[PDB]
């Protein structure tokens, strides 16, 4: 006798389960088991894939519900969950989405000059270096400083929450309560703080006094500010890490992108496309009896929408596991979702990845591995595929 198909498959982010495959030809919606012990529909080719982040009934805000089947506890408030929904009810998403773009003066020579000095302090070290704690996630965690007009000194403190907010498990976590009413109180503090007029946050403190927003809550402003930097931390340091091991595992494009850097945002989009960094499906709570291909899933079942599924589906991706520079639907990826969730900071992921590389290989051409790839140690029981460590020579 066999158990229900477990989710997730697999914590390797360097490879995607030959399962998989198997899986999406065979019964592209079927039932499995995540962590807490709730049934679930994952989902697994790009077409079923796209209808339900498509189908506003699939609701992300209802995941929150109590009594529902559950991917994995809270670690944040319930209405969280709706943080997109409770930005946009207090009139404050135009402004929210334009402080997140790449766009700002400055920004990206700020990138740049941060990367550069990363690798830098790097090369003069010496080999091995490690890509992820001392580059990817430094670069990610000064960026979202400066995006937010916040204290780069800041930055190290708030990334530590990280480790646990994002973790995927099967029961609430005291400490993620902790970090986030602490990481809560430091945001009502720079709201307060009159020094800081730039970025994000600078925006939220002149509109939080400004009388169009009087009755927003002071908790939502402060939301703001600790759920966009965990977000786009989390999210950037961790597509950029998984992304430098796939490029470092081909010679030939990691040459081709030193050679001719500009194909490195046709080589980023690849990446995005290939990315294992979203260790399960997104979830999502019918609200109604909703035909999904052969399953009629039921009002209150939950769905998880395989990234994965959907991004190495040949039949919208032909050789799926190949990075090809020239495909006719690059950016038609699940990377960064579809729909009423989609990333609202997805200008400003690619630009991190893409600045990244591009200094990784002017200062670094000859970069690889350190370590045989199967030594690296991939992070369990987390919302993110990520190794402990990514030891690189050049
Ligand atoms: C390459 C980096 C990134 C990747 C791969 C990525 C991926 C995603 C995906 C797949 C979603 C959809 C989740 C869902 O529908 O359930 C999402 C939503 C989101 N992302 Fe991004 N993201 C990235 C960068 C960023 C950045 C830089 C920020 C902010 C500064 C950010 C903030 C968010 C937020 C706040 C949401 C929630 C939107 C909502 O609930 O409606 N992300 N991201
Ligand atoms: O904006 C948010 N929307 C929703 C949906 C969401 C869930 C998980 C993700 O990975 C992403 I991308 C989005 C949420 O539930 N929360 C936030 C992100 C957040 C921020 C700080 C935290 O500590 C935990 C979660």
């Amino acid at each position: 006798a066999t158990v229900l198909l477990e989710v997730p498959f697999s914590a390797r982010g360097d490879r995607i389960p030959d399962a998989v495959a198997e899986l999406r030809t065979r019964e592209p919606i079927r039932k499995v088991r995540t962590i807490t012990g709730a049934e679930a529909w994952l989902v697994s080719s790009y077409a079923l894939c796209t209808q339900v982040l498509e189908d506003r009934r699939f609701s992300m805000k209802e995941t929150a519900a109590a009594g529902a089947p559950r991917l994995n506890a809270l670690t944040v408030p319930p209405e969280v969950v709706n943080n997109m929904g409770n930005i946009a009810d207090a009139g404050l998403r135009k402004a929210v989405m334009k402080a997140i773009t790449p766009k700002a003066p400055g920004l990206e020579q700020f990138l740049r000059d941060t990367a550069n000095s990363l690798l830098d302090n790097l090369i003069t070290e010496g080999a091995p270096a490690d890509l992820r704690n001392d580059f990817a996630d430094p670069l990610a965690t000064a960026l979202h400083c400066k995006v937010l007009g916040i204290p780069q000194e800041d930055g190290p403190k708030l990334f530590r929450s990280l480790s646990i907010a994002f973790m995927s498990s099967a029961d609430p976590i005291p400490a993620a309560k902790i970090n986030w009413d602490r990481d809560i109180e430091y945001m009502a503090g720079i709201l307060e703080n009159p020094n800081i007029t730039t970025g994000l946050m600078g925006e939220l403190s002149r509109l939080r006094k400004d009388p169009a927003y009087s009755h927003v809550s002071d908790e939502l402003f402060a939301t703001i500010g600790v759920t966009f930097f965990g977000a786009g931390v989390i999210s950037t340091g961790s597509f950029l890490t998984t992304a430098l091991i796939s490029l470092i595992q081909r010679p030939q494009l990691r040459n081709l992108l030193h050679e001719k850097p500009e194909l490195i945002p046709a080589g980023v989009e690849e990446l995005l496309r290939i990315n294992l960094s979203f260790a399960d499906g997104l979830p999502r709570l019918a609200t109604a009896d909703i035909q999904v291909g052969d399953v009629l899933v039921r009002k209150g079942e939950l769905v998880l929408v395989l990234l994965e599924g959907a991004n190495f589906d040949p039949e919208h991706f032909p050789n799926p596991g190949s990075i090809e520079l020239d495909r006719p639907n690059p950016t038609s990826h699940l990377a960064f979702g579809r729909g009423q969730h989609f990333c609202p900071g997805s200008a400003l992921g690619r630009r991190h990845a893409q600045i990244g590389i591009e200094a990784l290989l002017k200062k670094m051409p000859g970069v690889d591995l350190a370590v045989p790839i199967d030594q690296l140690v991939w992070r369990t029981r987390f919302q993110r595929r990520i190794p402990e460590r990514l030891p690189v020579l050049w």
